[PDB]
């Protein structure tokens, strides 16, 4: 099975197949062309942030062990997984001028602006009238929402998982990676997708899938993994734009769902969630999943 593809034109995602979009809200996962968007300093980061900083060219892109939650805020900067081969770094929006190098910042800035154009496209298709989308999903449109660049290192000495099974807590997740590995669920089966040249992958998190469930037009978030990696040539690396809603309890105060001719209810305290399925991400016995409510 290949995941459904699309290009976005002026507000407009278009799918290269009529059924394209119907897809890609099933599928939890779908791919979008990238704009002239240059990755170059994000791959540099990706190569090197877990690196010890010495001088020459990469030294800007390289150290970033020392930016740790004690120097930005909770599950932000570096961190080694005990079961799981990622080394990571999360950076949210505000802390991007401060720690990223300029070029990386530029492209950090890039994403985060094609991310919520695509975040728009999607909610133009669904049954969800746009009075209700700044707040219905966090403030993240107004500019005052979660917005991570994170990065996986995929460190292959480390014998255990790749990545955990998970969903993404959010709206959209903008991927950027180059090898096999990911598999998502479709179906009851785990299903490899290959990334393509010149496109991101998509994917839609919990509160895309909580925010719709009970509307005209749900929307999928799926589980997804990273398969274990063998040694041998570069280490895979990943990194992404995760669009998340305001973690501040009076810009924004938890997960909405929609429920036609009622409005928005609020379902769940999102920073409550957010800390539960990041902490079962990384446990040797759990998985980084949620129940749903009601
Ligand atoms: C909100 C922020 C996470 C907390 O900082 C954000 N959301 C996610 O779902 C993933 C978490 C991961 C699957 C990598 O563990 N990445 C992110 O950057
Ligand atoms: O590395 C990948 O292909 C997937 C990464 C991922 O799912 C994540 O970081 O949330
Ligand atoms: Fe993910």
């Amino acid at each position: 099975y290949a995941l459904a593809s699309a290009e976005l034109i002026d507000g407009k995602l278009r799918f290269d197949s009529s059924d394209g979009f119907a897809r890609a809200i099933a599928d939890g996962f779908f791919f979008v062309k990238s704009p002239s968007l240059d990755l170059a300093a994000g791959d540099t980061f990706a190569r090197n942030f877990y690196l010890p900083r010495q001088e020459g060219l990469g030294a800007p892109y390289q150290g970033f062990s020392q930016w740790t939650e004690d120097r930005l805020a909770r599950r932000e900067g570096y961190f080694s997984r005990d079961v799981d081969q990622v080394e990571q770094f999360f950076l949210e929006s505000r802390f991007w001028q401060t720690v990223f190098p300029g070029p990386l910042l530029r492209q950090a800035e890039r994403m985060r602006s094609f991310s919520l154009e695509v975040l728009r496209a999607v909610l133009a298709e669904l049954d969800l009238p746009v009075e209700l989308w700044d707040e219905a999903t966090g403030r993240c449109l107004s500019m005052q929402g979660t917005y991570h660049l994170t990065f996986n290192h995929f460190r292959s000495h480390v014998r255990a998982r790749g990545l955990n099974v998970h969903k993404d807590s959010g709206w959209v997740t903008i991927l950027r990676s180059l090898e096999p590995g990911l598999e998502v669920l479709r179906e009851g089966d785990w299903l490899p997708v290959s990334p393509r040249p010149g496109e991101f992958i998509v994917n839609f998190g919990c509160a895309m899938e909580i925010l719709t469930r009970h509307s005209a037009t749900p929307v999928a978030a799926v589980a997804h993994r990273v398969q274990e990696q063998l040694p041998g040539q570069a280490d895979r690396f990943s990194y992404a734009l995760f669009v998340d809603s305001s973690l501040d309890p009076r810009t924004c105060p938890g997960l909405f769902r929609y429920l036609p001719g009622h409005g928005l209810v609020l379902e769940a305290d999102f920073e409550m969630f957010l800390n539960e399925i990041l902490h079962n991400t990384y446990q040797e016995n759990t998985q980084g999943l949620y129940l749903e409510h009601h």
